[PDB]
C-alpha cells in the first residue's frame, strides 16, 4: 500500500493558469481521498475522485492556491499522507523603456525601465544595458507586505554622446524562481539610440 502524486513534491504555477494535482494509490481496492492545506483554509480548487485517483484542480490559479496541499488516502484502517508544495508567480509582460525626452548628445536624459504585474517582486532583477555595458541593476529586497501584482521600475540618468549612436538600450528583467522548464525567467525590451 503506497501513495503517489504528480507532480512529485512541488509545482510552479503561473497565476491565471489551470493546474491539476493528482494523487494515486496502489494496493487498495476502494480508497477514500481527502485534500487540505497545511494551515487549513479553503482549497480554492475542485476535487474529482475517480477510482484510485483523486484530482485537485485549481482554475484559475491565484494567491489562494499558494499553499502546500496535502493528499490523504484512507484504505479501511490505514492512512497515508503526501504533500505537494504549490508556488505561484506572475511575469505576464515584457518591460517598457521610457525616455524622458529626445536624445541629444551632451544633454543628460532619464531612462526608466518598468515591468508590470510581477510576483514575487523580491525575486525580480532589472538590468539596464547600453550595448553590452551594464549601466544599472535594480533589486527589490525580500519584504513585500501582501500578495499583489506590482509594477516596479528602474531609473537611471546619463548623458548621451555621439558614440552612443547606433547602440541599443536593452532592459532585461529576470525573475529568480525555480523555473518549470519552458517557463520564462527572462524577458527583455530593446531600444535603438538615435542621438542628435
Amino acid at each position: 500500500f503506497k501513495i503517489e502524486t504528480t507532480p512529485e513534491s512541488r509545482y510552479l504555477a503561473q497565476i491565471g493558469d489551470s493546474v491539476s494535482l493528482t494523487c494515486s494509490t496502489t494496493g487498495c481496492e476502494s480508497p477514500f481521498f481527502s485534500w487540505r492545506t497545511q494551515i487549513d483554509s479553503p482549497l480554492n480548487g475542485k476535487v474529482t475522485n475517480e477510482g484510485t485517483t483523486s484530482t485537485l484542480t485549481m482554475n484559475p490559479v491565484s494567491f489562494g492556491n499558494e499553499h502546500s496541499y496535502l493528499c490523504t488516502a484512507t484504505c479501511e484502517s490505514r492512512k497515508l499522507e503526501k504533500g505537494i508544495q504549490v508556488e505561484i508567480y506572475s511575469f505576464p509582460k515584457d518591460p517598457e523603456i521610457h525616455l524622458s525626452g529626445p536624445l541629444e548628445a551632451g544633454k543628460p536624459i532619464t531612462v526608466k525601465c518598468s515591468v508590470a504585474d510581477v510576483y514575487p517582486f523580491d525575486r525580480l532583477e532589472i538590468d539596464l544595458l547600453k550595448g553590452d555595458h551594464l549601466m544599472k541593476s535594480q533589486e527589490f529586497l525580500e519584504d513585500a507586505d501582501r500578495k499583489s501584482l506590482e509594477t516596479k521600475s528602474l531609473e537611471v540618468t546619463f548623458t548621451p554622446v555621439i558614440e552612443d549612436i547606433g547602440k541599443v538600450l536593452v532592459c532585461r528583467a529576470k525573475l529568480h524562481i525555480d523555473e518549470m522548464d519552458s517557463v520564462p525567467t527572462v524577458r527583455q525590451a530593446v531600444k535603438e539610440l538615435q542621438v542628435y
